[PDB]
């Protein structure tokens, strides 16, 4: 009664699950790239997507297509790497999915079902780009963007809010009241921190007039809440914000998780700016104060990650964007990001290295001329040596 | 006299000309893709390009080039494929020429001279993407886009309107009066239904406030004219609508001309939507009935073809465009669709696999939660039948 | 003390910077492509970069990486083929760089350092995009675009205007005042003529409304200044300017110096439109008279470079742009040409073929009736010749 065409393909797509992966030639120092996406697509299990009964579905056709796969919350968990993955169907709607692997590079493997997440109000049209945190409180956090139509004459306007859910297993969900931001209309990128900071849940935050714009909305913001099952946060205090002619001028936010480091809080977010081709989006670095978390204390010029080679074309070309990464007991550090809101890719690192990348990469000299001096001291720091 | 590169770059171009295609392993159980294009730029004959006299042509260069050939009308005629196609000159003004093979998926070549479309008015700066109708009135009707400019301060600011000719032959045409619909002041996507309706020429419509924003324009309209000679439509009821956070979200338009079924009018359309890298185009099905064309009965959620591998990139990226397509007498079906306004590609099904996906690929579901439940009860099934 | 990686990836770098250029299957008589680009990100010498020293840069880790190398002023001075070239930083800022080659397709080399390019106020963000002229009066003069922080709430909003400096070896500049327009509020595309007009230094200019949107500003202007020392412009004539539906819709710009010729002043310059995906740039010619340089006596329809294949993705696509060629004295040119603001490529031509081009490419019919009646005559002609 399943189709024979079903069996070819299972086939195929196990091959394609199975694939190993490989360290490109790609070298900066810091980070390594591989050859293959952890996730795309075609991840997506045959089954969710085909009606595999030959008697209603005789040709064989897809019937609830997958568009995309990118933008993942990661964590760890019992001992596997585990990638909440925003998957957008062919109808334009995503949702989440979990895929685990034993290896951080390579090997994903979607859970039986994708994520149920419970709605709160009729009217949640899309729910996307989720953070996860191991709070100190014993409880896992997804923070993710809530999107719903504003109800105008213009059908495209959207109106965003911070969801916030909790879970043991990443496959039952409780979802909490979304954060309500007192001095701000919409939110999206907020991440909550794994530690209370005086006893309160603290999270950065992105404070925005508008859908597309931001403001009036300078950076991302810090904030506290008293209560996460009704998270109210008041002020928001700026740490990075927009700067002119830098990788941040359009807009910035926060990406994956924050990351507990001694040295401080180890932000690994995104900067957009606008091009002749639409908006450009770099992933950068910003490290946080332990005792004072709104307190910038590393901000390296110039980004960490931009598209590159096959990265910068895809469904919205130009971007390369991350809300997950998974730190290791032994410093290892993979960082997930997707490329062009099409697929998603992992960059292996460390926090020994990333922190040396946060703290000794330079600070933007933001003027053409002192950028050159900047580059001609090193040049003659390395003459000498030579 | 004439110039001896020619010969070996005619030679170059027969090779081309004659370059069998070969289907892809795409698979969605609907249509098949095809390793190269149908028609390219280098597709035109070199002698509309180049002066072949070495006199006149001593380094034999280009005079007259060719930018992009792509979104072509398509029609089976003495037992050829027929493409008229929309080739854009170097000058970036688009003509029509029409391309026959005895082949639908290869081998096209063009006619002799490309097509002389008389103009109306002597400020009619482009035409383009033409829809082919065999009515039953006994013509070819082609209906094409007219541009223009609106003569405002705004150089690139250009006015759309529908014009109307027609043929039995693709040579020889006659330019009707462009049509007039009431309610809106331009036009485009507008293609004639191959029966009439009540008697009067019937049309698929696409009301617009402006030249790029459609309005006030909801959809795609279905409207009627007493005289095709003297074309004029007034109430255009709206089909298939703009609807948010779905391909069609921005704005929508006809496609290939409706393609006649027992089980109602195929309509191969496009939609759009808006991303931070510009505008998104993607084809997708509708079908309307056929006593009552106004009336939608079909409409899956999301789309049916959208940017594929090298589709992806070209003079206006991520854009995949029909308003063509040939149905053979044995069901098979022939859509021809471009990419990125610069190449055309074709994609084969059949009637029956294009119904099937039209009628049993589920509706959007609109809202993420339950596109969630529609998915999950797909794998509930499969799961069962393993 | 110099880190173990440092002699590798030295060695991997010479092998790039020696690399064969090859001359492509392109052809359109006009001019010849080549496989690689001429310069690149990867071209900026490694010690430019990285901290060499293992003590202070343990990883080897890239403190100071090069985004982008593009936009590149070009001339030749002793017997070598230089290239003033825009290198953006990972920080975004742009400077200049000069690289030289005994060959005008491969080998270039950057000098020991950057430029040091004085700057006159304390808020010059960027300078780009330079002209370099060899001027009767015996200097070599660069003029390039000035950006500044515009200083209101629009983070992003920004003022352009034309830096004027002088040098005769292109390591020592002296940087003069800027231009003052005193019709327009700012400037881009702004390149000093070789020769005195009428005893005064004569420019293409390109007068602006605003940053991006030109007005106002119909096409590319000519201008006289007293004093290049004291450079102060009235009169801007125009020359090349916007039409509606051509290459030079949005606007357009000087690309290249001005090249002198016996049938007048070559001018390689860009036009831009708008698209679904944003603004194209490409690159046409014009040729102004050599008594009255105001007046354009040649003017092919469409542009002569266009973004193809590779060059059409980069990290502002659908753009090829210039500012810098050079003229061998038996006639050979070397265009070199940036595509996507990524990287800089040289096409090869000759003074010969570039005018046989300029002169006898038809004009732009610039309605598609009209347009189908010249390639038909073209048609028509080379029929009879078989
Ligand atoms: O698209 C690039 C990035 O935009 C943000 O989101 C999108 C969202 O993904 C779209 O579905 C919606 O239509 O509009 C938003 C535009 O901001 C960003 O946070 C990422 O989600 C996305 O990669
Ligand atoms: O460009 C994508 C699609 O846009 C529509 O048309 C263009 C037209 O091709 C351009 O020449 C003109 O400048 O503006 C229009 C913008 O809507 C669409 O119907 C297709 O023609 C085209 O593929
Ligand atoms: O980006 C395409 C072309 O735009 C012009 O310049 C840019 C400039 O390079 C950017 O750094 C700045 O942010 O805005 C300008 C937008 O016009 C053009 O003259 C070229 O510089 C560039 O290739």
């Amino acid at each position: 009664m399943i189709h024979e065409k079903y069996t070819e393909m299972r086939n195929e797509q196990e091959a394609l699950l199975s694939r190993k992966n490989t360290k490109t030639s790609f070298y900066n120092g810091i980070y390594d790239r591989y050859e293959h996406p952890v996730l795309t697509r075609e991840h997506i299990p045959l089954h969710w997507r085909y009606d595999l009964n030959k008697e209603t579905n005789p040709f064989f056709q897809e019937r609830l297509g997958i568009n995309a796969v990118f933008n993942a919350g990661a964590i760890k968990l019992n001992d596997r790497y585990c990638l909440v993955a925003r998957v957008e169907g062919n109808d334009r709607k995503s949702f989440f999915a979990v895929a685990e692997s034993d290896k951080g590079t390579e090997g994903f493997r979607f859970r039986q079902y994708p994520v149920c997440l419970p709605a709160l109000t009729d009217d949640e049209t899309n729910v996307y780009d989720m953070r996860l945190t191991q709070h100190e409180d014993g409880w896992i956090y997804g923070v993710f963007c809530v999107e719903k139509s504003a109800g105008t004459a213009d059908l495209s306007e959207a109106v965003a809010s911070a969801g916030i859910a909790r879970t043991k297993d990443l496959t039952n969900w409780e979802r909490l009241p979304d954060l309500v931001t007192l001095r701000s209309p919409q939110q999206r990128n907020v991440t909550l921190l794994p530690e209370f900071v005086d006893g309160k849940y603290a999270f950065y935050t992105r404070p925005m007039d508008g859908f597309i714009e931001t403001g009036s909305g300078g950076g991302i913001g810090f904030g506290l809440a008293d209560d996460i099952t009704h998270a109210v946060i008041d002020e928001e205090r700026m740490t990075s914000i927009r700067r002119y002619h830098t990788i941040t001028e359009s807009k910035n936010g926060a990406g994956a998780t924050p990351i507990k480091t001694e040295r401080g809080w180890l932000n690994i977010a995104h900067g957009v700016r606008n091009t002749a081709a639409g908006l450009r989006y770099v992933i950068y670095c910003f490290v946080t104060d332990l005792s004072e978390p709104w307190k910038v204390i590393a901000e390296p010029g110039g980004y960490l990650i931009a598209p590159f080679k096959d990265e910068r074309v895809g469904d919205v070309s130009n971007v390369v964007f991350t809300n997950g990464a998974i730190v290791d007991d032994n410093g290892d550090v993979y960082i997930y990001y997707a490329s062009s809101d099409t697929r998603l890719h992992v960059a292996v690192s460390s926090i020994d290295k990333l922190l040396d990348y946060a703290f000794n990469t330079p600070a933007d000299a933001l003027r053409t001329a002192e950028c050159v001096k900047q580059r001609c001291d090193l040049i003659k720091r390395n003459i000498e040596l030579l």
